[PDB]
């Protein structure tokens, strides 16, 4: 499913992401925009053979099992395919563990490079939240 900007902001906010660990809602929407273009079905393969899955491009090297990343962890204890659902619940719950592991949203390279230090509130401007 391809989300609308405000549609996704609303879903993220209902799932507890607003100001989660100090990251305002615009941070999460900005990250999703540049990680996946708001597409829950986005997948991208990394050079080391792991794959990033879903709206937040969660990596199979650490966070989910896709059966083809040898020597990887499954810290969110879910199959990576559950992160491509139109329901963003699993992506959101997994994102909550990732952002809590000590590096904050720097775990998302697109957020670090494209959202960090910008006016992220502009990503929820105009939305009915
Ligand atoms: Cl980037
Ligand atoms: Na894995």
């Amino acid at each position: 499913k391809v989300f609308g900007r405000c549609e996704l902001a609303a879903a993220m906010k209902r799932h507890g992401l607003d100001n989660y660990r100090g990251y305002s809602l615009g941070n999460w929407v900005c990250a999703a925009k540049f990680e996946s273009n708001f597409n829950t079905q986005a997948t991208n393969r990394n050079t080391d053979g792991s794959t990033d899955y879903g709206i937040l491009q969660i990596n199979s090297r650490w966070w989910c099992n896709d059966g083809r990343t040898p020597g990887s962890r499954n810290l969110c204890n879910i199959p990576c395919s559950a992160l491509l659902s139109s329901d963003i619940t699993a992506s959101v719950n997994c994102a909550k563990k990732i952002v809590s592991d000590g590096n904050g949203m720097n775990a998302w390279v697109a957020w670090r490079n494209r959202c960090k230090g910008t006016d992220v509130q502009a990503w929820i401007r105009g939305c009915r939240l």
